[PDB]
């Protein structure tokens, strides 16, 4: 009965592309897969971060963010101020099972044309199915949340009910990086059992590898914690700057748990993180609560907004040269309060056209944005 | 048998006015101390003296005698740059004026009278009055309280190493000599939360419902207030850093007094000044499972021996904060070599500082390992 979850309506009836768009997205993710991967926190890493804006930081930028407000950004990007997820490859795993596609995970891609602006997609499917063939699902990118206390809505508009808006603009961006037309918008909610006898009690009788009160699948998870950090450290630290083993596959029986466990104990003495990373406790989790919700990029919508972001990257280029200006920046946003984005914006665009005489740029975030509106009505009661 | 057995009389003072001329002096300090005007903390105010002295956290890491962080992160910091917890607090506090029948009362930061870029914020300092009346001889006495979750708790071994952590004894040495204390009680609490209210009620001790059966030590209520400029937020810090938190008025409460003071709480809540600001969100019910404590008292000639490196170190920071391009190369100095290799770095700064002072008679900080570094680098290896 384990087949039956396997959904096949994804699976592409014939041998080569037919249609146009499966063929461009095809050859679109054969060029993705040319640009080079970089290893973590080292190299040109670093020359790929400082360079750009995240897609996390685009719905700042546009003053549509419901918790910062465009000046973290600027200062961030600067290197100043004021005063992912653990489960994201279960949701992976999930989601390459029951639609039958192979998910693969990249690093972060720049825009050809606008090397400012660049994201990294959760994942992307690949063009080959699971049991064989091709997938319709070729190039559709994947962005998966997990929400605590936030309660995930169905209906409503697709920008602002079912998505938050902040996390649609993330994968509008996500779309216009990876020059792609879909994104699956996966969201997850996620329990943990206290031991693994209350995992094999909650094992469904007629399929193992689901949950009997969730129908959904459990499996298994391994923690690694850092060393230098943590030996002895007393907070949660240790929680956000811990890395995870994942298992190979879903619906694994009790005894391919328990064997791989051992086996990852034994080869860890191998495994570069274990190296590096103490093997610490083995954590038993089931899917709750999973919505997909698909999401199509509108490139002209974006390509309205390439302007604006242009110029608020023009700002940071601006006061990374000029750290006195930068400085009296830091005490401007110290009098009028960060929230305050049309007077500080003001101020930065005069700094800008003091030194750019040529600059036709005017005062950014001159008056709320609807969104802004939305926000603070919603902030009264 | 009632609570009251467990109330520690031993440092009940029988007169009126104090004799002893130690009891007269500490208390004399304490009456001068709540002079002195302390913030609403967490907010603002306090983040703005934090930054003119060198906090009692950060004396371990400037000595070289951390095993977390080295000096480098300190001196950035304080020039504004980079690259079952305090939650229990009060509890702990609560535990401790419990069992030795004294008020604790929190003061927040308070600098030193000589060097001004010494402070520290002790988690309570006892005061002259007993809890069943007179006056106690814990006038005066310090009070931090730690809540390790992986860390075990040593009961053995030296007091300066094993019994409190290094980084931690020199925290409390900051303390009492900032505070001009003698005395300093170190609390270790170990805290788990019940499932449900009815796990609460079935652990209750039989014959003292203050307490747990499987524990042994005190047990309550504690109530959750979270910030409503955060709502739907994926964020661990939402709240678990922005919560504020309702506390019970006094330990070994009967169960009905319990819920009446829940139900009270709420729905008095709206006339409550935070009722603004934030809404109540969960109730939480906790028990003690395991507490530790041990005095520790002040070597003052072995900490103004170390005051010159402090002063050098407060030196550079004064020093780089009106310095932002010679700031800017050194923080990509540090991304050459790593943040570890204190003796370059700290060469490389003192030859910063001596190409503008150059009869300043400083010599390069850090340029041999200390003991402890030592120490933990044996550990670490
Ligand atoms: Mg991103
Ligand atoms: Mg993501
Ligand atoms: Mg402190
Ligand atoms: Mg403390």
């Amino acid at each position: 009965t384990y087949e039956d979850l396997i959904s096949h309506k994804h699976d592409y009836p014939k041998e080569i592309y037919k249609e146009s768009h499966y063929i461009r997205r095809n050859t679109r993710l054969d060029v993705i897969k040319k640009i080079p991967q970089f290893e973590q926190k080292s190299k040109e890493w670093l020359k790929q971060r400082t360079e750009s804006l995240t897609a996390t930081a685009i719905s700042v930028v546009f003053d549509e963010d419901p918790y910062k407000h465009p000046i973290v950004i600027l200062l961030d990007k600067c290197g100043r101020g004021l005063p992912g997820n653990k489960y994201e490859q279960i949701g992976t795993m999930f989601y390459s099972f029951r639609n039958n596609v192979e998910v693969g995970e990249y690093g972060l891609l720049q825009h050809s044309g606008h090397k400012f602006i660049a994201a990294s997609p959760d994942g992307i499917c690949s063009k080959k199915a699971n049991t064989g063939g091709l997938s319709k699902l070729v190039g559709r990118l994947l962005e998966i949340k997990f929400p605590f206390s936030r309660e995930i809505n169905n209906s409503g508009d697709l920008d602002g009910d079912i998505c938050p808006h902040y996390y649609f603009l993330q994968v509008q961006t996500q779309l216009y990086v990876t020059e792609m037309d879909e994104c699956d918008f996966l969201q997850c909610k996620i329990d943990e059992y206290d031991s693994w006898e209350d995992f094999v009690k909650d094992s469904n009788p007629i399929v193992p590898g689901l949950s009997k009160t969730t129908n959904l699948e459990k499996g298994c998870l391994i923690q690694l914690s850092d060393k230098n950090l943590i030996g002895s450290d007393d907070k949660e630290k240790c929680l956000y700057n811990s890395k995870y083993i994942y298992p190979p596959k879903l619906h694994m029986t009790n005894e391919e748990i328990a064997a791989w466990i051992s086996s990852e104990i034994a080869n860890y003495h191998n495994n570069d993180l274990s190296e590096n990373y103490m093997i610490d406790a083995v954590i038993y989790w089931r899917l709750s609560q999973v919505t997909c919700n698909l999401i199509k990029l509108n490139k002209e919508a974006f390509e309205e907004k390439i302007p604006l972001l242009q110029q608020f990257w023009d700002y940071v280029l601006f006061y990374r040269q000029h750290s006195d200006k930068l400085d009296k920046l830091i005490k401007f946003v110290e009098k009028v309060k960060e929230d305050n984005s049309a007077e500080i914006f003001s101020y930065i665009n005069e700094d800008f056209l003091s030194l750019n005489k040529d600059s036709k740029y005017e005062p950014l975030y001159q008056e709320e944005t609807e969104w802004r509106k939305k926000y603070n009505q919603i902030k009264a009661k």
